[PDB]
């Protein structure tokens, strides 16, 4: 099997805006998670081809990763902060759906999600 194309990251047919919450999600949330010791499995789409996992995209039909989230934030793809937050949650849920609980990949996702929830609990009120 090939990999699927990555999720769409740009759409010139929908309106664009910048807000302080989206700025916070790119500059504080994404930046802090990206530099984490355990970020590297989530920084790009799961490469089922290189990792020889033929059933990954048979099980995971809504893939998401922090490289896509990065690109969507940079392209002003999100109108609402909640759209981005939902993408982060999809990434974590995909990991918990596919991977063995208590094993290395899941432990790494849990560490990132804890940090994610801490930063989101400090999401600034709309400017
Ligand atoms: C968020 N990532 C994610 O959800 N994933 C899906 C499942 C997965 C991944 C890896 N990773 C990730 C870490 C790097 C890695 C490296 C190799 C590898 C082996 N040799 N070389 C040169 C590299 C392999 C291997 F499967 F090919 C797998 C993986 N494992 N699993 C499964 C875990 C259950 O058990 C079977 C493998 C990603």
């Amino acid at each position: 099997s090939t990999n699927p194309p990555p999720p769409e990251t740009s759409n010139p047919n929908k309106p664009k805006r910048q807000t302080n919450q989206l700025q916070y999600l790119l500059r504080v949330v994404l930046k802090t998670l990206w530099k984490h010791q355990f970020a590297w499995p989530f920084q790009q789409p799961v490469d089922a081809v290189k990792l020889n996992l033929p059933d990954y995209y048979k099980i995971i039909k809504t893939p998401m990763d922090m490289g896509t989230i990065k690109k969507r934030l940079e392209n002003n793809y999100y109108w609402n902060a909640q759209e981005c937050i939902q993408d982060f949650n999809t990434m974590f849920t995909n990991c918990y759906i596919y991977n063995k609980p208590g094993d290395d990949i899941v432990l790494m996702a849990e560490a990132l999600e804890k940090l994610f929830l801490q930063k989101i609990n400090e999401l600034p009120t709309e400017e």
